[PDB]
C-alpha cells in the first residue's frame, strides 16, 4: 500500500520509550532529582550519559565506583520511578515532536501498526492511553510476553506475525542499540531515531534509515504520502492534534470567519493544538475564552462550524503578542490597510523577540488584505519599525530574509457580528445555563452497585472519580448543542498563497502559485472590478445594500452578464486558470445575492482611479476589443463609474471627460477603436444625468 | 427548486405567532392579566379572537374602535419572562420541515406582525433564525395584516415572485394577507376553527404542523447509506428514541443509526437502559460517549444520551411512552424477565392520550416469535384483558433485524483504568485555571456591566469542561459495517439512512446464523483453546484461518441444498465474514465464544449445520471438530462439569431430525472426539 524508498510497507512496529515518548530524558531528570533528595550530591550528567544502554546491575556497579560502595542506588532508582509516574499521570507522557503527525500518515495509508516495548503490558498500556496514541495500534507486544527479549528478534517477529505480516513488510522504529539489533535481525525496514546519546558507527551501518529526530522522518515520509484535496463545506477537521501553535494577528471577519477554518483543516492528518488570535474587542476575547470555542455560521446551508482549541489575547498586551510571534509556526496578518503602520511596531517587537529567543524554525507569514502590493506595504512599514526598534541594519535585514512573507488572494465575503447582537446572544445563552443549572441538582447523588468485577478498594475509588467529573463537566453539558456564533461567512474555500514556505506544501485548503500576479489580476478584474461596477449601478438606482439591489431583475441580469464578458476575456489571457475563473465567477454571484451588511460606499470608493487604462474596468474592455468579444455591459459599467463620480462624489463632468480620453489613448488599440469607444461611452454618461 | 403537488416552489415564507410557535396562547393570557392590575376591566374574548395575527399598532386601532401601549407593553414583559423560564413552545415538526426546505435549496423567510426586538428574541431562543435569509416584522411595513404588503415585501427581499413562495399561517387575518399576495397558501389550525372563507382561500390545509411534514416528506428525497466519518445532523427534532439494553450492539451500533436518523434532523434525546452502574454513571457524568473504529483510528462522539437503570420503573415507562422508536438489544437469557418491563411500558403508552417502531436485535432463527410470545403472556397477566392486548400487538411495528457488525463492550477493569487516567488530567486542569470587560465597545455602561456578570459565571461553569474538547469517553470498539437489515412494514424505517429494508428476513437470518455466527463461534473456541485472546490476531495463525475456510465450505454446501435461491450469494457473505474477522484485533474471542451450550442447541448455529450435512450425505468432519471444541471450551474455560456437557450433548442429538442409526453414530463420533482433545 504505502511505498517507502521503493519498498512496499504494509506494517509499522514502534518501540515506546526513547522512540515514541521522551521518557529517557524524564528518567535522566528524575534520577538527578532523586539523588539531590537522598544522598545530597546530584548524579552527574556524564554518569547518566554513560548508563544509557547499560543494565540496572552495571549502572549500580558504576554508581558504586564513583559515589562509594554504600550508595543507595536501588533506593534512588525506586524514588526516580515514583517521580516519573507522579509527573506522567498529571502532566501527561512527554510525546516526541512529530509522532502523532507520523502515526496519522501511516494509519490513513492503511498500515497495520503494533508497539514492541520491553516494558510490562500494564504500564505500557497506561502510557499509550495517557498519550492518546493507543487508538493507532492494532496489537501490543511486551517484554513480559516473550522468552528472550531485545536484542533477540522474538518481540519484533511476534508483533509482525500478530499483524498477519512478514517482518520485511514492516517499518521498525527504534532508539537503543539492543532494540535496533532486535528489529534488524527480525528482517524489518529499520528506522533509527537519535534520542539523547549519538548512536555508534555499528548502529548507523546496521540501520536502513537514520534521522536526528522524529520530525526529520516526518519530512521524509511526507514525500511518500499525498497532500489531501481541497476541503468541502461541512467536512470535519482532523481529530488528532500536533504540537504546533499558529497565530491570527487580527481576530476580525476574515481572520476569525475564514483563516481559522484553513488552520483548523491544516494538512488533513493533524491540526495545531492552539490557535492564538489577537483583538482589542474585550467582549469577543472574554466570550470565546469563557466558552473555550466559537462558531462560524454559513447561512446558505444553515451550518454552524465549531472552531476549537482557540485562545484569544489582547493586541495591546505585549507578553501575549510576543508569545504569539515566539511560539507560532505560521501567523496570518488579517488587519485593514489603515491599521498596518501602527501594528507594524508590535510585529517588529514580535519578530525581534523570536530572534532573541532560544522560535528555531522560520515563520510562515500570510498577508491577508484585498489590495494590490499588500505585501510591499506591510514589509515597507515592518522594515522602518525594525530599524526604529533595534537600530541594527544587519539584524533588521536578517529578520526580513529569515522568514517567509507570503502574498495571498482571498474570495470569501465575511461579516463580524455586532457587539449589540453578541450581548443579545450572551444574554439568551446565559438564560439556558441557568435553565440547565436548576435541574442538575434535581438528579443529585452518585452510586456504584455491586460490580462483581472491580475490587472493593478500587470500586470506592471509581465513585470518587465519576463524582468529581460529574460536578465539573455537568454544568458544561449544554455546550453539546450550543454554539457561540461570532461570524456569518460565504462558502468560498480556496486561499491562493505564494509558493516558497515548506510548511504550506501540505496545507490542503491552500492553492500554491509560483507568482501571485496571475490570480491577483483575476481578483482585480473578475471580482473587485465587477463588485465596483455593480456597486455603482446599485447606488444610482438608490438601494441601501448591493444585496437588496439584486431583487431588481435589471441589477441581477447586469451582474450575470458582466462576469460572463470579463470571464470570456480572462479565459484567453489566462487559459491555465480556466477552472478558477468558472469557480470564482459563481462564488461571486452567490455571495452578492444576500450581501446586506457590507455597504456600497466602501466598494465604490475612488471611481476615477478604478477607471484607469491598466485597472479592473478599462483593461477588461481593451482585452475583449482586441479578441473581438462582447463588451456592451463593461461599457455600461465604465459609464456608471463616471456617473457615480459626478452625482455622489460631486466631481465636475469636465474632469471625467478629461480623465477618460487619457485612459483610452494609453490602451493598446487601433486608432479607429479608440474614437469609437470614446463616442459610445460619453452618450451613456449624459443619459444617467436624466 | 421543489415540486409540491405539481407546482414549482422556489421559496417558503413562515408566520411566527401561532404557526411556528404556540405564543398566540401565551399573549392571549398575558393581555387579560395586563388589563387586570392596570385598568381593572379585562379584555373581551371577542376582541382577543379578532386580534389574532395583528400588529401592536393594528391591534391598538381595533381597541379604540370598541373602546393600549401601556397595556401591551406589560403583556409583552409578562410574555418574554415566561419564555426566559419555560423556553419557547415550538410546534412539533417545525425544525424537521425547515431543514428539508433549506436542503431542498429554497429561499426561506419569516412574515410576523410582532416587533423586531420580540420576533428575533424568540427565533434566537428557538434556534430556528439560521434557517431564514431575510425576515419581515410589523415595524418597517406601513400597512400590516390583513394587507398583503408584509408578505409581498418578504417575497421581494428573497428576490423571487410571491407565486413561487409557500406561505404558512394560522390566523384568519394573516391567511387573507397570504392569499391576496397571490402565493401558495398553507393553513395550520391553532386556536380558531377554520371558516368557509378561510378554507376556500387556502390551497392546502393540515390539522397541525406534523401533518404537513408527513405530506411534504413524499416530495423530499430520502438520503442513502451514510459513509464512515460522515457527520450527524446539527438540528434536533422533538422526537425521543430508546435502546432497551446499552450493550455492544445497542451502544456501539444502534446509537449511530439513531444519531444519523433521516439525515435532516436527530432525536432530541436517546434513552438507553442498563444495570452496569459504572457505564451508566460514566456516560451521564461526561454527557457523551464515543465508539472507537480501530481500523481508521476514528472516535465517533454520540451526544444527547440519557443512560437509565433497567430496574427503575418510571424511567423505563418514560422511555416507552414518549419514544417514536425502541431498539430491543438483549440476549435470549434476559428476554423472559425483561418482557415484564416491555408490557408495563406499552400498556402505559396506550393509557397516555403516533405508532411505535420496535426493532428486535437478536442473533436467533425466529427471534420475533420468542419476543412476541413472552410479550403476550406478560401483557395478559397484568392487564387481565384479551381485547386490549391483541390491539397493542397489532398496533405497533415489531420488526425482525439482521446485524452483521462485530462490536465489543469495554470491560469494567479497562473502563475504571480509563476513568483513573482521565481523572488525573482533570485534577491538574483545575490547578491551571487558577483565578472584567473594560472599554465601552459600542455598548452602554449598564449593558457592559451586565455582560461582565454573564461571561464571569459562564467561564466559572464552562472552564472546568474545556478539557472535553480533547477528552473522549471510549466505551466500544467497532468495525466499519454501516447497513442494518430490517423487516418491511414501519413507514418510519423507509426514511432512516442506515436501515436497508428486505422482504425475506427469515432466509437471511438462517444463513447469518449458520454461515456467519456459527463459524465465528467455532473458530473462536479453536483460537481460545490455542491461547489467542483476540479474533484479529487468531486469524493470523494458518491453522485458525484454514479451519474457518473448511467450516465455511461444509456449511455453504448444506445451505446450497436447503436454499438453492440463495446459493449464488453464499460466496460473497462467507468472504465478507472472513474480511471482518481478518482484522478484528480489538474483538475478543471470549465475547464471540459466550454461551457454548446455548449455541450447541439442536436448532442453533452448530448442530443444525451438522444435521443438514448428515441427511444429504455431505462432509461434516470440520463441523464435528467445532462442536467438540464447543464442549471442550465449556468444560475448560467456563468450568460447567463434564457430566452436564454429556447430558446436553445426548439431549440435543436426541432432538436432531435424524434416524436412530445416524443419532447413535453422531453421538459416538462426537463424544470420542471430545475425549481425544483432553487425552
Ligand atoms: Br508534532
Ligand atoms: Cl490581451
Ligand atoms: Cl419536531
Ligand atoms: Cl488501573
Ligand atoms: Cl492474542
Ligand atoms: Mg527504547
Ligand atoms: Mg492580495
Ligand atoms: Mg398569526
Amino acid at each position: 500500500v504505502l511505498i517507502f524508498h521503493g519498498k512496499p510497507v504494509h506494517g509499522a512496529i514502534f518501540d515506546m520509550d526513547g522512540t515514541m515518548f521522551d521518557t529517557e530524558r524524564l528518567r535522566f531528570q528524575t534520577l538527578q532529582q532523586a539523588s539531590q533528595e537522598l544522598i545530597g550530591q546530584e548524579f552527574s550528567h556524564e554518569y547518566l550519559m554513560q548508563c544509557l544502554g547499560l543494565s540496572a546491575t552495571t549502572a549500580e556497579k558504576l554508581a558504586q565506583r564513583l559515589y562509594g560502595v554504600d550508595v543507595p542506588y536501588k533506593e534512588i532508582r525506586k524514588r526516580a520511578d515514583e517521580m516519573e509516574l507522579e509527573h506522567i499521570r498529571k502532566h501527561g507522557v512527554p510525546i516526541k515532536k512529530g509522532l502523532v503527525q507520523v502515526l496519522e500518515r501511516l494509519r490513513k495509508s492503511g498500515l497495520r501498526m503494533a508497539v514492541a516495548t520491553s516494558s510490562r503490558r500494564a504500564i505500557a498500556e497506561e502510557y499509550l492511553i495517557n498519550a492518546n496514541v493507543y487508538k493507532f495500534f492494532d496489537v501490543i507486544t511486551c517484554g513480559d510476553e516473550v522468552e528472550q527479549g531485545k536484542p533477540h528478534p522474538e518481540i519484533f517477529l511476534k508483533a509482525a506475525s500478530q499483524l498477519h505480516l512478514d517482518a520485511n513488510q514492516c517499518l521498525m522504529f527504534e532508539d537503543s542499540e539492543n532494540g535496533l539489533t532486535s528489529a534488524h535481525t527480525s528482517k524489518g525496514l529499520t528506522i533509527l531515531l537519535k534520542d539523547i546519546k549519538e548512536p555508534n558507527d555499528e548502529m548507523l551501518e546496521k540501520a536502513h534509515f537514520y534521522y536526528d529526530q522524529m520530525y526529520d522522518f516526518l519530512t521524509d515520509l511526507d514525500q511518500f504520502i499525498p497532500v489531501m484535496d481541497m476541503p468541502e463545506m461541512q467536512e470535519p477537521f482532523p481529530q488528532s492534534l500536533n504540537q504546533l501553535t499558529v497565530g491570527i494577528h487580527g481576530f476580525g471577519a476574515i481572520g476569525g470567519g475564514y483563516i481559522a477554518q484553513i488552520l483548523s483543516h491544516w494538512d488533513g492528518y493533524t491540526k495545531p493544538k492552539r490557535i492564538i488570535a489577537s483583538t482589542r474587542n474585550s467582549l469577543f476575547r472574554e466570550a470565546v475564552n469563557a466558552f473555550g470555542t466559537y462558531s462560524i455560521r454559513y447561512g446558505q446551508f444553515s451550518y454552524d462550524e465549531r472552531i476549537e482549541n482557540m485562545s484569544i489575547v489582547d493586541s495591546d498586551n505585549e507578553q501575549q503578542m510576543l508569545e504569539m510571534y515566539t511560539h507560532s509556526s505560521l501567523i496570518a496578518l488579517c488587519l485593514p490597510e489603515q491599521a498596518i503602520e501602527s501594528e507594524s511596531k508590535i510585529i517588529a517587537k514580535g519578530l525581534y523577540a523570536r530572534f532573541n529567543s532560544q522560535c528555531i524554525e522560520p515563520l510562515t507569514f500570510l498577508i491577508i488584505l484585498n489590495k494590490v502590493g499588500a505585501k510591499y506595504l506591510v514589509m515597507k512599514h515592518l522594515k522602518e519599525a525594525l530599524l526604529e526598534l533595534t537600530n541594527d541594519e544587519d539584524v533588521t535585514e536578517h529578520i526580513l530574509k529569515e522568514h517567509y512573507f507570503c502574498d495571498t488572494v482571498v474570495n470569501r465575503m465575511v461579516s463580524k457580528l455586532s457587539n449589540q447582537n453578541l450581548y443579545r446572544q450572551l444574554r439568551i445563552k446565559h438564560n439556558f445555563l441557568e435553565q440547565h443549572l436548576e435541574d442538575v441538582e434535581q438528579e443529585d447523588q452518585i452510586e456504584i452497585e455491586d460490580c462483581n468485577k472491580l475490587t472493593p478498594d478500587q470500586l470506592n475509588q471509581a465513585s470518587i472519580y465519576v463524582d468529581n467529573m460529574r460536578r465539573n463537566f455537568q454544568p458544561g453539558h449544554i455546550l453539546q448543542s450550543m454554539d457561540l456564533i461570532l461570524f456569518h461567512s460565504e462558502t468560498d474555500m480556496p486561499i491562493y498563497v505564494e509558493k516558497g514556505s515548506p510548511l504550506l506544501e501540505k496545507l490542503r485548503q491552500v492553492v500554491l502559485v509560483d507568482q501571485i500576479t496571475d490570480i491577483q489580476l483575476i481578483k482585480n478584474r473578475l471580482w473587485n472590478g465587477v463588485h465596483a461596477m455593480l456597486a455603482w449601478y446599485a447606488s444610482l438606482m438608490g438601494y441601501e445594500s448591493i444585496g437588496v439591489a439584486m431583487g431588481d431583475h435589471l441589477v441581477k441580469a447586469f451582474a450575470e452578464n458582466l462576469i460572463a464578458e470579463v470571464k470570456q476575456g480572462l479565459a484567453i489571457v489566462l487559459p491555465n486558470y480556466a477552472k478558477d475563473l468558472d469557480r470564482m465567477s459563481q462564488s461571486f454571484l452567490d455571495s452578492c445575492e444576500y450581501a446586506f451588511k457590507d455597504p456600497c460606499q466602501r466598494v465604490a470608493r475612488d471611481p476615477l482611479r478604478k477607471l484607469n487604462h491598466n485597472e479592473r474596468v478599462m483593461a477588461s474592455i481593451a482585452v475583449n476589443i482586441r479578441h473581438d468579444l462582447p463588451y456592451k455591459n463593461l461599457l455600461k459599467g465604465a459609464a456608471l463609474g463616471y456617473a457615480y463620480a459626478i452625482q455622489f462624489l460631486e466631481i465636475e463632468e469636465t474632469k471625467a471627460v478629461e480623465h477618460l480620453q487619457q485612459q483610452i489613448q494609453n490602451l493598446d488599440l487601433s486608432t479607429a477603436q479608440r474614437r469609437q469607444l470614446e463616442a459610445e461611452l460619453v452618450q451613456l454618461i449624459q443619459y444617467l444625468f436624466s
